[PDB]
């Protein structure tokens, strides 16, 4: 099955269309919270197109030998509104399997009012199973070179709280916050917000 999707808002685009990874964006308050816009390295990654994808939970990507221990830390992490990092294994449209490094977080709209999830996607191979500490490690380093404010910002952030929460939290307007997560993206070379949550996960900062 599928649902008809609206066209994605500009920060649904705005979230995944620059990464270079392959990244999704879900709407849980439409049946089955499917996927409401993917981007380009994402149908790179799997072979299914825009169309194909929208309206559907992700779930798609499963098949024979998903792990159930591993996809259900993912419905937890939907259900406790916090981020989730698994390598799972997943299929390709044309059958192929591949281990799925999932990144699923949440993240809120423009406005800073309604919960979504966004996604990230990276294929580890059968040849190299182990990038994903690789990937660790290279987060870990860039984390270490960011300021203790731009740590404290990044950190709340990934953890999945709103700008409005972290500035609650830190005593800053969202101005300050915007401001210092616009500084972390520009050092550590990170294209959205999608590639900022995801090296906060891998390193084990959220
Ligand atoms: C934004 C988002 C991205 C997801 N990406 C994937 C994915 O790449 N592969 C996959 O198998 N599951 C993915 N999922 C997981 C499924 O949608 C689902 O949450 C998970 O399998 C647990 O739910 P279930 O027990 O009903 O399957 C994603 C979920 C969301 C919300
Ligand atoms: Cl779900
Ligand atoms: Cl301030
Ligand atoms: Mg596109
Ligand atoms: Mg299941
Ligand atoms: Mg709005």
């Amino acid at each position: 099955t599928r649902v008809e999707v609206q066209p994605p808002a500009q920060w649904v685009l705005d979230l995944i269309e620059a990464s270079p990874i392959a990244s999704v964006v879900s709407d849980p308050r439409l049946a089955d919270n499917p996927l409401i816009a993917i981007n380009q390295a994402f149908t790179d990654l799997t072979g299914y197109s825009e169309e194909e994808c929208v309206g559907r939970n992700c779930r798609f990507l499963a098949g024979s030998g998903t792990e159930p221990w591993l996809t259900d830390k993912i419905r937890q992490g939907v259900r406790e509104h916090k981020p989730v990092l698994v390598e799972i294994l997943n299929y390709k449209k044309d059958g192929t399997p591949f281990r799925n490094a999932v990144l699923v977080a949440p993240i809120y709209d423009d406005d800073d009012e309604l919960l979504y999830f966004l996604g990230s996607q990276v294929e580890v191979d059968d040849d190299q199973p182990n990038m994903g500490m690789a990937r660790r490690e290279r987060a870990a380093e860039m984390l270490k070179t960011l300021s203790p404010r731009q740590l404290e910002v990044t950190t709340l952030v990934a953890s999945g709280l709103r700008n409005k929460e972290v500035a609650a939290r830190l005593g800053l307007s969202e101005k300050t916050v915007k401001m210092h997560r616009g500084l972390v993206m520009e050092k550590l070379n990170l294209k959205t917000s999608a590639d900022l949550v995801r090296i906060a996960v891998e390193a084990g900062i959220a």
